[PDB]
Protein backbone atom coordinates (compact mmCIF):
# COMPACT_ATOMS: atom_id res chain seq x y z
CA UNK A 1 0.00 0.00 0.00
CA UNK A 2 1.23 3.78 -0.02
CA UNK A 3 3.38 5.02 2.54
CA UNK A 4 6.51 7.44 2.49
CA UNK A 5 8.52 5.09 0.61
CA UNK A 6 6.42 6.47 -2.37
CA UNK A 7 6.73 9.95 -1.74
CA UNK A 8 10.07 10.59 -0.34
CA UNK A 9 12.84 8.91 -2.60
CA UNK A 10 13.06 9.26 -6.48
CA UNK A 11 11.56 6.23 -8.35
CA UNK A 12 14.62 6.00 -10.36
CA UNK A 13 16.98 4.89 -7.25
CA UNK A 14 14.21 1.95 -6.88
CA UNK A 15 15.02 -1.42 -7.24
CA UNK A 16 12.68 -4.35 -7.57
CA UNK A 17 12.37 -6.63 -3.79
CA UNK A 18 12.75 -9.93 -5.68
CA UNK A 19 16.06 -8.70 -6.86
CA UNK A 20 17.28 -8.88 -2.96
CA UNK A 21 17.42 -11.69 -0.58
CA UNK A 22 18.40 -11.54 3.10
CA UNK A 23 20.88 -13.78 4.69
CA UNK A 24 21.34 -13.23 8.22
CA UNK A 25 21.56 -10.15 10.61
CA UNK A 26 24.40 -8.16 10.94
CA UNK A 27 23.74 -5.54 13.38
CA UNK A 28 20.93 -2.86 15.22
CA UNK A 29 20.90 0.36 12.80
CA UNK A 30 19.85 3.62 14.06
CA UNK A 31 15.98 2.63 12.10
CA UNK A 32 16.07 -1.15 12.51
CA UNK A 33 18.21 -4.32 12.42
CA UNK A 34 20.57 -4.50 9.45
CA UNK A 35 21.01 -7.78 7.32
CA UNK A 36 23.74 -9.20 5.07
CA UNK A 37 22.15 -10.28 1.22
CA UNK A 38 22.57 -10.49 -2.41
CA UNK A 39 21.43 -8.60 -5.00
CA UNK A 40 20.81 -9.31 -8.42
CA UNK A 41 21.14 -6.50 -10.69
CA UNK A 42 22.40 -2.99 -9.05
CA UNK A 43 26.08 -2.69 -9.60
CA UNK A 44 28.10 -1.44 -13.03
CA UNK A 45 28.62 -5.06 -14.88
CA UNK A 46 28.17 -6.86 -11.50
CA UNK A 47 25.64 -9.83 -11.91
CA UNK A 48 24.95 -10.19 -8.53
CA UNK A 49 26.59 -8.29 -5.44
CA UNK A 50 27.08 -9.11 -1.80
CA UNK A 51 25.17 -5.75 -0.19
CA UNK A 52 24.19 -4.60 3.30
CA UNK A 53 20.31 -4.19 4.00
CA UNK A 54 18.82 -1.74 6.07
CA UNK A 55 14.65 -2.08 7.17
CA UNK A 56 12.26 -0.03 8.08
CA UNK A 57 8.91 -2.07 9.38
CA UNK A 58 5.48 -1.33 8.33
CA UNK A 59 5.33 -0.92 12.81
CA UNK A 60 7.86 2.01 12.40
CA UNK A 61 6.43 5.53 12.91
CA UNK A 62 5.92 7.62 9.78
CA UNK A 63 8.46 10.10 11.41
CA UNK A 64 11.05 7.72 11.85
CA UNK A 65 10.51 6.72 7.85
CA UNK A 66 10.16 9.51 6.89
CA UNK A 67 13.78 10.23 8.75
CA UNK A 68 15.04 6.79 7.35
CA UNK A 69 14.39 8.12 3.57
CA UNK A 70 15.72 11.41 4.36
CA UNK A 71 19.00 10.35 5.56
CA UNK A 72 18.88 8.13 2.30
CA UNK A 73 18.89 11.24 0.27
CA UNK A 74 21.68 12.33 1.34
CA UNK A 75 23.69 9.49 1.07
CA UNK A 76 22.47 9.28 -2.37
CA UNK A 77 24.95 11.94 -3.72
CA UNK A 78 28.07 10.55 -2.52
CA UNK A 79 29.95 8.72 -4.76
CA UNK A 80 33.75 8.30 -3.26
CA UNK A 81 36.08 5.36 -3.45
CA UNK A 82 35.97 5.73 0.36
CA UNK A 83 32.59 6.18 1.48
CA UNK A 84 30.46 3.69 2.14
CA UNK A 85 27.77 3.66 -1.50
CA UNK A 86 24.16 3.67 -1.41
CA UNK A 87 23.12 1.09 -4.08
CA UNK A 88 19.08 1.92 -4.33
CA UNK A 89 15.94 1.42 -2.10
CA UNK A 90 12.61 -0.90 -2.32
CA UNK A 91 10.02 1.55 -1.61
CA UNK A 92 7.44 -0.68 -3.22
CA UNK A 93 6.52 -2.79 -0.62
CA UNK A 94 7.09 -3.49 3.25
CA UNK A 95 9.42 -3.81 4.50
CA UNK A 96 10.96 -0.57 3.45
CA UNK A 97 14.89 -1.21 2.34
CA UNK A 98 17.91 0.83 1.55
CA UNK A 99 20.31 -1.31 -0.02
CA UNK A 100 24.07 -0.38 1.05
CA UNK A 101 27.56 -1.83 -0.14
CA UNK A 102 28.72 -4.42 2.37
CA UNK A 103 31.52 -4.09 4.30
CA UNK A 104 32.39 -8.24 5.91
CA UNK A 105 35.01 -6.76 8.37
CA UNK A 106 32.55 -4.01 10.16
CA UNK A 107 33.17 -0.78 11.62
CA UNK A 108 36.55 -0.02 12.85
CA UNK A 109 36.16 0.70 15.96
CA UNK A 110 35.87 -3.09 17.44
CA UNK A 111 37.83 -4.36 14.19
CA UNK A 112 40.90 -2.73 15.72
CA UNK A 113 39.98 -4.40 18.89
CA UNK A 114 39.48 -8.02 17.16
CA UNK A 115 43.30 -7.18 16.68
CA UNK A 116 44.13 -7.05 20.48
CA UNK A 117 45.94 -10.29 21.23
CA UNK A 118 43.65 -11.08 23.69
CA UNK A 119 42.47 -15.30 14.16
CA UNK A 120 45.24 -15.97 12.03
CA UNK A 121 44.59 -13.73 9.69
CA UNK A 122 44.07 -10.53 12.23
CA UNK A 123 47.14 -8.69 13.90
CA UNK A 124 48.14 -4.99 14.80
CA UNK A 125 48.61 -3.25 11.81
CA UNK A 126 52.33 -1.91 11.01
CA UNK A 127 52.98 1.30 10.60
CA UNK A 128 52.30 1.16 6.91
CA UNK A 129 48.91 -0.12 7.24
CA UNK A 130 48.05 2.79 10.37
CA UNK A 131 48.86 5.20 7.48
CA UNK A 132 46.62 3.66 5.04
CA UNK A 133 43.59 3.58 7.13
CA UNK A 134 44.83 7.03 7.87
CA UNK A 135 44.86 8.41 3.92
CA UNK A 136 41.52 6.64 2.98
CA UNK A 137 39.57 8.27 6.28
CA UNK A 138 41.35 11.24 5.19
CA UNK A 139 40.33 10.91 1.74
CA UNK A 140 36.87 10.30 2.03
CA UNK A 141 36.79 13.39 4.25
CA UNK A 142 38.42 15.76 1.74
CA UNK A 143 35.79 14.47 -0.70
CA UNK A 144 33.05 15.50 2.17
CA UNK A 145 34.25 18.90 2.77
CA UNK A 146 35.27 19.39 -0.75
CA UNK A 147 31.01 19.06 -1.23
CA UNK A 148 30.41 21.31 1.26
CA UNK A 149 29.20 19.06 4.12
CA UNK A 150 30.42 18.38 7.66
CA UNK A 151 30.30 15.00 9.22
CA UNK A 152 30.31 16.46 13.32
CA UNK A 153 30.55 12.68 13.63
CA UNK A 154 33.64 10.99 13.14
CA UNK A 155 34.98 7.93 14.93
CA UNK A 156 36.41 4.26 14.54
CA UNK A 157 33.16 3.16 15.06
CA UNK A 158 31.49 5.58 12.21
CA UNK A 159 33.88 4.09 9.59
CA UNK A 160 33.49 0.26 8.40
CA UNK A 161 36.33 -2.29 7.14
CA UNK A 162 36.19 -3.79 3.38
CA UNK A 163 37.01 -7.63 2.73
CA UNK A 164 40.73 -6.26 1.49
CA UNK A 165 40.84 -4.08 4.77
CA UNK A 166 39.82 -0.57 2.75
CA UNK A 167 38.32 1.54 5.56
CA UNK A 168 36.00 4.08 4.40
CA UNK A 169 33.31 6.91 6.14
CA UNK A 170 30.29 4.46 6.97
CA UNK A 171 27.59 6.85 8.92
CA UNK A 172 26.39 9.52 8.02
CA UNK A 173 23.21 10.46 10.13
CA UNK A 174 24.66 13.64 11.77
CA UNK A 175 25.78 15.13 8.45
CA UNK A 176 24.95 18.90 7.66
CA UNK A 177 25.46 20.89 4.46
CA UNK A 178 27.48 24.48 5.27
CA UNK A 179 27.38 25.61 1.22
CA UNK A 180 27.32 29.38 1.90
CA UNK A 181 28.05 29.57 5.48
CA UNK A 182 31.10 26.94 5.53
CA UNK A 183 29.73 26.78 9.39
CA UNK A 184 26.73 24.98 11.41
CA UNK A 185 25.87 26.41 14.79
CA UNK A 186 23.64 23.23 16.93
CA UNK A 187 21.12 25.31 17.99
CA UNK A 188 19.31 23.05 20.90
CA UNK A 189 20.26 19.21 22.52
CA UNK A 190 22.86 17.51 20.73
CA UNK A 191 23.96 14.15 21.00
CA UNK A 192 27.41 14.05 19.41
CA UNK A 193 29.53 12.40 22.37
CA UNK A 194 31.90 14.79 23.92
CA UNK A 195 35.13 12.43 23.89
CA UNK A 196 35.69 13.36 19.83
CA UNK A 197 34.30 16.56 20.18
CA UNK A 198 36.43 20.46 19.47
CA UNK A 199 36.86 22.47 21.84
CA UNK A 200 34.75 24.99 19.86
CA UNK A 201 32.57 22.67 19.28
CA UNK A 202 32.19 21.93 22.85
CA UNK A 203 32.02 25.55 23.61
CA UNK A 204 29.56 27.23 21.24
CA UNK A 205 28.39 24.24 19.26
CA UNK A 206 29.89 25.72 15.98
CA UNK A 207 30.86 22.33 13.81
CA UNK A 208 33.25 23.31 10.70
CA UNK A 209 36.00 21.45 8.57
CA UNK A 210 38.61 22.37 11.11
CA UNK A 211 36.14 20.24 14.00
CA UNK A 212 36.25 17.65 11.45
CA UNK A 213 40.35 17.64 11.59
CA UNK A 214 39.94 17.38 15.39
CA UNK A 215 37.65 14.12 15.46
CA UNK A 216 40.40 12.43 12.58
CA UNK A 217 42.63 13.53 15.27
CA UNK A 218 41.10 11.37 17.79
CA UNK A 219 40.47 8.08 15.37
CA UNK A 220 44.04 8.37 14.71
CA UNK A 221 44.29 8.19 18.57
CA UNK A 222 42.00 5.29 18.68
CA UNK A 223 44.07 3.01 15.71
CA UNK A 224 47.34 3.36 17.98
CA UNK A 225 45.57 1.92 20.87
CA UNK A 226 43.52 -0.14 19.10
CA UNK A 227 40.33 1.53 20.05
CA UNK A 228 40.51 2.34 24.02
CA UNK A 229 38.12 5.28 25.11
CA UNK A 230 39.89 8.42 24.88
CA UNK A 231 40.28 10.22 28.12
CA UNK A 232 39.83 7.29 30.31
CA UNK A 233 39.70 8.21 33.72
CA UNK A 234 38.00 11.09 33.26
CA UNK A 235 34.29 11.40 32.75
CA UNK A 236 32.10 12.71 30.40
CA UNK A 237 31.94 15.80 32.26
CA UNK A 238 35.25 16.28 32.99
CA UNK A 239 36.32 16.06 29.44
CA UNK A 240 34.68 18.67 28.70
CA UNK A 241 36.12 20.46 30.75
CA UNK A 242 39.60 19.23 29.98
CA UNK A 243 38.99 19.72 26.38
CA UNK A 244 37.69 22.77 26.28
CA UNK A 245 40.55 24.43 28.15
CA UNK A 246 43.07 23.45 25.77
CA UNK A 247 43.88 19.97 27.62
CA UNK A 248 44.85 16.75 25.29
CA UNK A 249 45.05 13.17 24.99
CA UNK A 250 48.34 11.65 26.08
CA UNK A 251 50.79 9.89 23.12
CA UNK A 252 49.95 6.15 23.28
CA UNK A 253 52.39 3.81 24.49
CA UNK A 254 54.46 2.94 21.82
CA UNK A 255 52.72 5.06 19.17
CA UNK A 256 55.02 6.03 15.94
CA UNK A 257 56.46 9.54 16.53
CA UNK A 258 54.97 10.34 13.01
CA UNK A 259 51.41 9.61 14.35
CA UNK A 260 51.43 11.27 16.91
CA UNK A 261 52.79 14.43 15.62
CA UNK A 262 50.10 14.75 13.54
CA UNK A 263 47.23 14.17 16.09
CA UNK A 264 49.08 17.52 17.97
CA UNK A 265 48.24 19.35 14.74
CA UNK A 266 44.52 18.55 14.58
CA UNK A 267 44.28 19.37 18.18
CA UNK A 268 45.60 22.93 17.36
CA UNK A 269 43.55 25.37 20.02
CA UNK A 270 43.06 27.87 17.29
CA UNK A 271 41.04 25.94 15.00
CA UNK A 272 42.36 27.64 11.61
CA UNK A 273 45.82 26.18 12.90
CA UNK A 274 44.11 22.86 12.33
CA UNK A 275 45.76 20.98 8.52
CA UNK A 276 42.94 20.79 6.11
CA UNK A 277 42.64 16.88 5.15
CA UNK A 278 43.72 17.61 1.83
CA UNK A 279 47.17 18.66 3.53
CA UNK A 280 46.92 15.49 5.88
CA UNK A 281 47.24 13.43 2.84
CA UNK A 282 49.64 15.10 0.25
CA UNK A 283 51.82 15.00 3.58
CA UNK A 284 51.63 10.99 3.91
CA UNK A 285 50.75 10.31 -0.34
CA UNK A 286 53.71 8.55 -1.25
CA UNK A 287 53.44 6.28 1.91
CA UNK A 288 50.18 4.92 0.25
CA UNK A 289 50.02 1.81 -1.34
CA UNK A 290 49.94 1.74 -5.58
CA UNK A 291 46.06 1.40 -5.42
CA UNK A 292 44.99 5.44 -4.20
CA UNK A 293 45.87 6.91 -7.33
CA UNK A 294 43.16 5.43 -9.02
CA UNK A 295 40.27 4.77 -6.48
CA UNK A 296 40.96 8.61 -4.21
CA UNK A 297 39.32 11.90 -4.22
CA UNK A 298 42.64 13.11 -3.75
CA UNK A 299 43.93 12.54 -7.71
CA UNK A 300 40.71 13.28 -9.26
CA UNK A 301 39.92 15.55 -11.67
CA UNK A 302 36.81 16.58 -8.90
CA UNK A 303 39.65 17.43 -7.15
O1 LIG B 1 28.48 -3.60 5.55
C1 LIG B 1 27.77 -2.75 6.07
N1 LIG B 1 27.37 -1.60 5.40
C2 LIG B 1 26.58 -0.56 5.85
O2 LIG B 1 26.29 0.40 5.16
C3 LIG B 1 26.08 -0.67 7.24
C4 LIG B 1 25.26 0.35 7.76
C5 LIG B 1 24.77 0.28 9.06
C6 LIG B 1 25.10 -0.82 9.85
BR1 LIG B 1 24.46 -0.97 11.63
C7 LIG B 1 25.90 -1.83 9.34
C8 LIG B 1 26.41 -1.78 8.03
C9 LIG B 1 27.27 -2.86 7.48
C10 LIG B 1 27.82 -3.78 8.30
N2 LIG B 1 28.74 -4.77 8.09
C11 LIG B 1 29.06 -5.82 8.97
C12 LIG B 1 29.76 -6.94 8.48
C13 LIG B 1 30.09 -8.01 9.32
C14 LIG B 1 29.74 -7.98 10.68
C15 LIG B 1 30.06 -9.12 11.62
N3 LIG B 1 31.51 -9.54 11.80
C16 LIG B 1 31.84 -9.94 13.23
C17 LIG B 1 33.33 -9.67 13.37
C18 LIG B 1 33.81 -9.19 12.01
C19 LIG B 1 32.58 -8.55 11.40
C20 LIG B 1 29.04 -6.87 11.16
C21 LIG B 1 28.71 -5.81 10.32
Amino acid sequence: SFSAADVYVPDEWEVAREKITMSRELGQGSFGMVYEGVAKGVVKDEPETRVAIKTVNEAASMRERIEFLNEASVMKEFNCHHVVRLLGVVSQGQPTLVIMELMTRGDLKSYLRSLRPENPVLAPPSLSKMIQMAGEIADGMAYLNANKFVHRDLAARNCMVAEDFTVKIGDFGMTRDIYETDYYRKGGKGLLPVRWMSPESLKDGVFTTYSDVWSFGVVLWEIATLAEQPYQGLSNEQVLRFVMEGGLLDKPDNCPDMLFELMRMCWQYNPKMRPSFLEIISSIKEEMEPGFREVSFYYSEEN
